[PDB]
């Protein structure tokens, strides 16, 4: 669905509140505020960390 931020990953707005660990249907990156405060933190709700989940997305 259509949100109000921009999901960390894909940059899409399907986010209704930053950091409250919704998934994003676009790109399935988990709202996980460890992995947005350090986008090299892998291993959070997400296995990749927030670089290396941006870096897959785009290359899609
Ligand atoms: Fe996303
Ligand atoms: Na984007
Ligand atoms: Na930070
Ligand atoms: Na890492």
């Amino acid at each position: 669905n259509n949100g109000s931020y921009p999901c960390p990953c894909c940059g899409n707005k399907t986010i209704d509140e930053p950091g409250c660990y919704e998934i994003c249907p676009i790109c399935g990156w988990e709202d996980d505020p460890v992995q947005s405060a350090d986008p090299d933190f892998s291993g959070g709700a997400n296995s990749p960390s927030l670089n290396e989940a941006k870096r897959a997305f785009n290359e899609q």
